[PDB]
């Protein structure tokens, strides 16, 4: 059942933002990992007194990493003269955002048709303001308002080249890698408590849950009205034996925040060989492979979708599969993106559900908690 | 002239220590430009609540990159029940250098024959204390005091593999990187004023100054009695036409600190050509390469040193040369390593000198200075 009832007009996942504190470094690895361009830049070189924020893309997922400058740099200066490009953005909420929580995701961006509508109706259906509308150039709007924990929901609306103040990077300097990722198909926060998450997020977005089909978790998924943007929330179930890694998150990141992020590529097996050829020099680690009994037990669920040689080409690069009543599922996990075992990535692809491609075709991969559990315990014999 | 005045007998450059807000992001990234392995770790993994510390090596080259954990999963310890590797280490003093600084080193490590006599004898000799003389299992004694601005040396001494408490890093997880770099040649400091810096460091160390031979500076050299621990400090010089750029590093590192850290490499063609292979895949990026006529002059004053393919050789990579009385230089300059135009890295090969090399043979690049201009001048007519 779909209702769809947003309650303004959404678009597709625009952007992700990390808060950083060297945006630098982070996202020359993150470029180097996952074979995104360096595409755009605000920073010294472009006027941006405040703070430096470099943009990487990769089909249509936008990667931006954003860290401050000295405060001193800019002391002079007010919000109507300010020279930052992201007019969101403060010196202190920045530092105290990393401080607290490591590297992390601040802003989950969407696009949508009129952002000064999207959160003057997201606020009076009960959202609590982060950032009022802003009007960039007579030509961009931004707003952002509280998700979960220190994230934020971002607002963009378009009149009519990232955002103003932005500028195009060298093409000597701007690399064309590229490993097949093309776009973000979902975000998912780690909350303590998952109702009252729901009813907030469902509250001032009309977003609906998207109907789905002992591991330490209940979730949902938040949806608009195409399911294209998908909003997964986690929380913990206590008292099990083994400690919720839900909890785990929690605790090491000083509360609620953006657990991982699924990148959806156009061919996860070109993907995962290229970013696998990487993990030790610079890129990332995966999640340790499922047992052989795994994929031996792949040809009795989807012996009808995947061939032998690509059933035996997922068992190569540990790709875990699950299936819908619509669609199947290609997933795997990377190890944690810095140092504290928070945000992690999903690499995924979805096979099915042509009408285009529907959202969310296979689901997320809930059957894959219990699959993992019969396949350790089957092997072990 | 060497009176070999050290009060305290020194070895080698030992580490350098960057503090970092992710450590793991600087560290990857770090690897992969500069071809370094991933030799030890101390974290979450090896039972360190407090900071996660990771350990590049290429030759006897030593980077560590050190980052604080939410101060909440040490909450209940206490100094003589740290779970920190590095006892010095304050989660208070690392956010606030972070944040005051941005992405840069902490320590400078050098190794002595006792860590604890020449702490005692620096700080006897007007060194201003950081960390007291602490002993590691009964092996490795660890000591600081401040160098300048939030910069410490760091004394390490052996009894008798990095320090207690790390780990050697799993053999699968540790590419075999190496693009030629040795060891660490020389870590140079900006300071406001030059001559109160060379009084303190010399003061509390007995080094002597190392006998060198209008751009905005004025440096001397600080060398142990072998010669082989080499600290330049530079301060700027007001009032030329184009701003000091030692005033500008001031400034957006909100005042003193570590400039440059010189890597001798034993062969820099080699690389040079491999660090600029990987500038836009994640690496570092380089200065501008000086024009034709530096090469075309570079015959007159080294064709007796380098061939005319080791001199085309050069310009194909950008590298600079300088001559002393005693040997030859060769170095070229990375791009800043960050966000802020702070701290950047110099690659060097020096030529002559053999007795083994003795230290600072060629000396820093002193004539670099007015060639460069020259340089730019000719090349424009
Ligand atoms: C953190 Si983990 C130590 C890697 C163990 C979890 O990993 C998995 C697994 S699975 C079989 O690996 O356990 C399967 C699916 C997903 C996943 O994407 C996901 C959604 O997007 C939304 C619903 C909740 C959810 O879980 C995840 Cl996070
Ligand atoms: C920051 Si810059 C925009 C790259 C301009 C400076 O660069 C250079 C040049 S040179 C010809 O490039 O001007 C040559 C040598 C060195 C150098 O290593 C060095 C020492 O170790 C100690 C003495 C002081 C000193 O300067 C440097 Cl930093
Ligand atoms: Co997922
Ligand atoms: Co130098």
């Amino acid at each position: 059942k779909n209702p769809k009832s947003d309650k303004f007009k959404v678009k597709r996942f625009h952007h992700i933002e990390f808060w950083c504190g060297d945006a630098t470094n982070v996202a020359r690895r993150f470029s180097w990992g996952l074979g995104m361009r360096f595409s755009a830049k605000s920073d010294l070189s472009t006027g941006n007194m405040v703070h430096a924020s470099y943009l990487l893309t990769s089909g249509d997922l936008r990667f931006l990493f954003t860290a401050p400058y000295s405060p001193s740099l800019s002391a002079g200066e007010i919000k109507p003269t300010t020279t930052a490009s992201i007019p969101s953005f403060d010196h202190g909420s920045c530092r105290s955002f990393f401080s607290s929580h490591g590297l992390g995701v601040r802003a989950v961006a969407i696009e949508v048709e009129d952002a000064e509508s999207a959160f003057s109706i997201s606020v009076a259906n009960g959202a609590i303001p982060s950032s009022p509308p802003i009007v960039l150039n007579e030509a961009v709007t931004i707003a952002e308002v509280k998700l979960y924990g220190d994230v934020v929901l971002r607002y963009v609306s378009y009149k009519a080249e990232f955002l103003p103040g932005f500028e195009r990077v060298e093409d000597a300097s701007s690399f064309p890698l590229d490993y097949g990722i093309r776009r973000l198909d979902h975000a998912v926060g780690n909350v303590p408590e998952l109702g009252p998450a729901l009813t907030y997020v469902a509250g001032f977005t009309g977003f609906h849950q998207f109907a789905e089909f002992e591991s330490g978790l209940n979730w949902a998924v938040l949806a608009s009205n195409d399911e294209m943007v998908l909003l997964p929330i986690n929380e913990p179930v206590h008292g099990t034996k083994r400690k919720s890694q839900i909890q785990t998150y929690l605790e090491h990141n000083e509360g609620a925040g953006l657990q991982h992020l699924a990148l959806m590529s156009e061919d996860i097996f070109r993907t995962l060989r290229e970013m696998r050829k990487r993990s030790s020099i610079g890129g990332f680690d995966f999640m340790p492979s499922p047992p052989p009994t795994y994929y031996q037990n792949l040809k009795k669920r989807v012996g009808d979708v995947l061939s032998d040689d690509q059933i035996k080409e997922c068992e190569e690069l540990g790709i875990l599969v699950d299936r819908d009543d619509q669609g199947t599922l290609l997933q795997i996990f990377t190890k944690p993106l810095g140092d504290r075992p928070t945000i992690f990535i999903e690499i995924i692809q979805r096979v099915g559900c042509m009408m285009y491609q529907s959202g969310g075709c296979g689901g997320f991969g809930k059957g894959n908690f219990s699959e993992l559990f019969k396949s350790i315990e089957e092997y072990e014999k």
